């Protein structure tokens, strides 16, 4: 068994986790019992698609059951159209500049063939989260700030639907040098134009890589472009709890933080096993401070090698096993291998319960199993910069919960409250007693108390004040009567 | 396939390579010229007459680029902006067809942001009647009148 693996010189963490996944899976007791996973070590300039193609072609000359890459879209597309010529399965773990929110590569790739590239990270679905969040806040105007790296073909459908909501938008390029950008915007705009920009920043959405977001937020704070007079939204897949807490440190006003979640065992300590299958605590337990410093492409790489191991094991169980073809590129013998398409089918019909949950592919070869989690700021006197989970979103259910419940409420439904009263017609009357205790009550005051108890749903424990008088002060600081029971806190 | 044909042309022998092709292949032919150092005269085309956007592809900074992009860089944003600016507009909606590489709006929106105008942006579907009736399915009278 052999796999092709191609990485940029900056993507070495993906090679390191491919090696770690091979290190775990070669110790598996039930998957690939007679075999070992292997790859030939390789690195390229990810911005030289021809070098990536040359290495992939040399790997397919060595012979591989599948190709794996994590590389820029032009290189991934050159490997895709190579797989279109070779029919070797290509598994693509997408990455983006510093983690800019993950628009798809979304190439115009020819429909003349089945797509032999499977994107292990899902298609773009952030846009409907942003839409449903704006539909919660009903913002009549807001701005989208996207970095020079983000392909706005991600927000495209969010913009389309907001247009179909008839609500206004603004947009600007956030440059790679925010300091130069903001100082230019101070030094060169008109006074009213700068006021419009600051006022527009009061309702704003960040669509940029964490380091760039952290810069923009910090410079906005030091310049005080806006402060607590704003409501903001930040969304990405890659927002670990450390990046959550740093954004809560840097951000201002009331903030929505929207982050990925997965179909996995809810308790973190359970996620390291799937029966007899076992994963290293160096990856599976994001309670480990080192695991919190992982990058999500580590998880997708690991689940990719798990997927390939299980697909190869299924090909063995299917008794479909055959010796690999040797193939070549840009030569008059170049033709695809049928066994490559058979492995593509075995992967596409196959699947694994990875660290990203159940990994499988839709008709188009994208992973369908997207889910999102929503946190946000809940300022409060116990908490200061308090945070709580405001909800979740998935296309199955939309928004879970609400973003706009304001605060925790002292709502009294089912509470039992102890009440004191005193007689006077028509204000208060008593009409039944048991064992010397009043049991039924009426009159305008009690009618109002009944309306209160009905609406707030608390049950009262009324008693008549035991000295029956309207209260007056004693000289010793005690109180008698209707007032006394409250001063003694005998009644609520 | 375009790279394979370009390599067969290099096997035949050529002073320079012309192409008239989409960005999707244009960047691969660029990467080929970045390895082979044969000149690549690139002419861009687009589907259904959809407006043109610069490919902006991830290409190395380490080496000289052999691409001779015969169709010019994106100037269109200032052409839009001069018209949007002259009419004293403060609110408008962008529309684009279903094929548009919408990136061509980028510096236009960047320059309108400095003017602060209210914007909307929307796809136009291949069935416009279905889209507009989806408005009736998704808008109230108040939404449709704001539209």
């Amino acid at each position: 068994i052999h796999i092709g693996a191609i990485f940029d010189e900056s993507a070495k963490k993906d090679d390191e986790v491919f090696r770690t996944a091979v290190g775990d899976l070669n110790q598996n007791e039930e998957i690939l019992q007679t075999e070992k996973i292997t790859f030939s070590v390789t690195f390229v300039d990810g911005n030289n698609p021809f070098q990536a193609v040359q290495e992939a072609c040399e790997l397919m000359n060595q012979g591989i059951l599948a190709l794996v890459s994590s590389i820029g879209c032009t290189s991934a597309g050159s490997l895709q159209s190579l797989a279109d010529a070779m029919h070797i399965p290509h598994l693509f773990i997408q990455r983006s500049t510093a983690g800019t929110p993950r628009s798809g590569c979304g190439l115009t790739r020819s429909n003349r063939n089945d797509d032999y590239t499977l994107s292990v990270r899902p298609p773009v679905y952030l846009h409907d989260v942003i839409l449903r969040v704006v539909t919660e806040y009903a913002w009549q105007k807001f701005i989208i700030f996207y970095d020079s790296e983000y392909d706005i073909r991600g927000i495209q459908e969010f913009l389309d639907k907001v247009s179909q909501q008839g609500m206004d938008v603004a947009l600007q390029k956030v440059e790679n040098n925010i300091n130069k950008m903001i100082t230019t915007l101070f030094d060169t705009m008109r006074i009213e134009e700068l006021n419009r920009y600051r006022d527009t920043l009061r309702r704003a959405i960040l669509v940029m890589n964490p380091a760039t977001a952290k810069s923009f937020i910090t410079e906005v704070v030091e310049t005080n472009l806006v402060a607590f007079d704003c409501h903001w939204i930040i969304i990405n897949e890659e927002i670990n709890d450390v990046d959550v807490q740093e954004l809560v440190r840097r951000s201002i006003g009331r903030l929505t933080i929207i982050r990925q979640t997965f179909p996995v065992p809810q308790n973190i300590s359970q996620r390291c096993f799937r029966g007899n299958h076992r994963i290293s605590s160096t990856l599976c337990d994001p309670k480990d401070p080192f695991a919190q410093n992982m990058e999500i492409s580590n998880l997708y790489i690991y689940d990719t090698v798990l997927l390939l191991a299980n697909a190869f094991h299924k090909k063995l169980e299917d008794r479909k096993w055959h010796s690999m073809a040797s193939l070549s590129c840009i030569r008059k013998n170049s033709k695809p291998w049928q066994g490559g398409r058979s492995m593509l089918e075995t992967i596409k019909k196959g699947g694994v319960s990875g660290l990203t949950g159940e990994l499988e592919f839709g008709e188009n070869g994208g992973n369908p199993n997207v889910h999102f989690e929503i946190l946000g700021t809940n300022y409060g006197e116990e908490l200061g910069r308090g945070v709580r989970k405001l909800g979740c979103w998935n296309p199955v259910t939309g928004l879970n919960g609400s973003l706009t419940d304001k605060k925790l409420e002292n709502n009294m439904r089912g509470v039992v409250l102890r009440v004191v009263t005193v007689l006077e017609e028509p204000f208060v009357m008593v009409s039944e007693n048991v064992l010397g205790k009043p049991k039924k009550y009426q009159g305008f005051s009690i009618d109002v108390l009944d309306a209160l108890s009905n609406y707030l749903g608390f049950n009262y424990e009324i008693y008549v004040a035991p000295d029956h008088k309207y209260g007056s002060p004693q000289e010793d600081g005690t109180w008698n009567g209707l007032v006394g029971e409250l001063v003694f806190k005998r009644a609520d």
